[PDB]
């Protein structure tokens, strides 16, 4: 088939990320959902050691832990699947890092996550650090640049993107680096929304419209869809695909970005 990129964020905790494989459209022309994300790692503060760390939550983790059958079918049909990452209400967030040096070690601890566990990239979804906690930092200037300058020269060839939202959104340029152009694409946070990303990316790796499967209108999520190739973007966030029966509002969706509707298993 041919549009913009349809991404799925799935809730690993309650949903498995294996639904999203199950979409394909009715023209004969492939799956419904180019990019899979698996819903969500965290940043974590040590107190003691004044230092954050890449948390999983168990259940994240035993997705992770059971890769070959939770995430492989996926990819092996073209799915990519990235791994997104939340504040976790620790004051420890992305645009809080003290030092090149720190931000670089998480950066490494996100890189060596996607290498083992074979993922295709990493999300950052800056929402929830509640910075200040347990002694840290508001915002820095710096932090952000040095984290995803040091993600990206970690993994060149993986997927670095970012939701279009909190503290670190607004701290893309640091020193001579703007690192804008290092994440593959950015979307918009809110659901049921229309809103362009205000970052440095070309249209194709934008997606302004966010929508959540589920409690999104199948008017606004048609709607959006129009919109996203009528405006000329290329990327189009969908959220919290489940179990259940949405071959509808994935139809209402697929048919304005590749003229198709969509079939379920």
């Amino acid at each position: 088939k041919q549009g913009p990129t349809s991404v799925a964020y799935v809730e690993v905790n309650n949903n498995s990320m294996l639904n999203v494989g199950k979409y394909t459209l009715a023209d004969g022309g492939g799956n419904a959902f180019d990019v899979a994300v698996i819903f969500a790692a965290n940043i974590n503060y040590d107190t003691g050691t004044k230092t954050a760390y890449l948390h999983f939550n168990e259940n994240v983790q035993r997705v992770l832990d059971n890769a070959v059958t939770q995430i492989r079918p996926l990819q092996q049909q073209g799915i990519k699947v990235l791994l997104s990452v939340l504040g976790n209400h620790q004051g420890a967030g992305f645009a809080n890092f003290p030092s090149q040096q720190a931000a670089s070690a998480f950066a490494k601890q996100l890189s060596d996550a996607v290498a083992k566990y074979g993922l295709d990239g990493v999300d950052f979804n800056d929402q929830y650090a509640e910075y200040g906690n347990n002694g840290t930092a508001q915002p820095n200037d710096s932090s952000f640049v040095h984290l995803v300058t040091a993600l990206r020269a970690n993994m060149p060839d993986k997927i670095i993107s970012l939701y279009n939202i909190g503290p670190a959104a607004s701290r893309l340029s640091y020193g001579g680096v703007d690192v804008s152009d290092k994440f593959d694409y950015a979307w918009n946070p809110y659901y049921g929304t229309w809103q362009v990303p205000g970052i440095a990316l070309p249209k194709a790796q934008l997606s302004p419209a966010a929508v959540e499967i589920g409690r999104t209108s199948r008017s606004t999520v048609a709607d959006l869809a129009r919109r996203t190739v009528d405006e000329g973007y290329g990327v189009y966030l969908t959220y919290n695909l489940d179990g259940g029966d949405r071959t509808a509002d994935v139809s209402a969706f697929t048919r304005e970005l590749y003229g198709s509707e969509a079939v379920r298993t």
